[PDB]
């Protein structure tokens, strides 16, 4: 039920850009692909105009490894957005929040690559985010606008009933199952790239393979 919608929930954010990311204290323009000045110019860039990684999670890392906790730290996953309180499991997919100027809506799980095992070292954090579901998710841009540090996530509309984790779930945990990826095509909001993933599953009666991409050349 959609009674969440009317509680005001707000989530204070940090903002980081880059082409390490680093962040960003003033006002800036949110356009269609991104954050002016982050990593601008495989399709569907619409849908992954925003990266969110919850702080929550580094916790978890500097705790399964102790030896280079300095490294986990924001935005260490290439996140645009860092928050507290906003995690897989209260995040649902078509979640649309209100951001200054602007209005962005939860398109998809972040997908794990290969690139991560070399930037922090750990030759499986891929394979350990995905195993995990820690993943932190994308977002596509529905109004452009003036966003900033200052002004916070506010949830206005909750269009699904499928969490990010149970989407993350549905892609990379459970065995081939036709009506849990009826479900997930179901979700408002989802990014083009995941609609693609899931119908193709459905005609080929198959789970595409993720060696590479988790693994890259291994």
């Amino acid at each position: 039920k959609f009674l969440v919608e009317r509680e005001q929930m707000r989530y204070p954010v940090d903002v980081y850009t880059g082409k390490a990311k680093i962040q960003v204290d003033g006002e800036l323009m949110l356009t269609e692909l991104g954050l002016e000045g982050d990593e601008q110019a495989v399709h569907g860039g619409p849908d992954r105009a925003l990266c969110h990684y919850p702080r929550e999670h580094y916790l978890y890392w500097a705790r399964e490894f102790p030896e280079q906790a300095e490294l986990f730290v924001a935005p260490a996953f290439g996140e645009n957005l860092s928050t507290d309180g906003l995690t897989e499991s209260n995040v649902y997919m078509g979640d649309i929040f209100r951001w200054g100027e602007a209005l962005i809506q939860v398109s998809q799980p972040r997908s794990p690559c290969y690139k991560l095992n070399y930037h922090f070292d750990i030759s499986d954090i891929a394979q350990l985010m995905q195993n995990t579901g820690k993943v932190g998710w994308l977002y596509s841009v529905i109004a452009p606008g003036k966003v900033s540090a200052d002004a916070p996530l506010e949830l206005v509309s909750r269009v699904s009933d499928v969490t990010v984790q149970e989407a993350a779930a549905i892609a990379w945990h459970m065995p081939f199952d036709d009506d849990q990826y009826h479900r997930l095509l179901s979700a408002a909001g989802l990014s083009k790239s995941w609609t693609r993933t899931m119908q193709k599953r459905r005609l080929s009666g198959k789970i595409e393979d993720f060696s590479r991409r988790l693994w890259g050349k291994e």
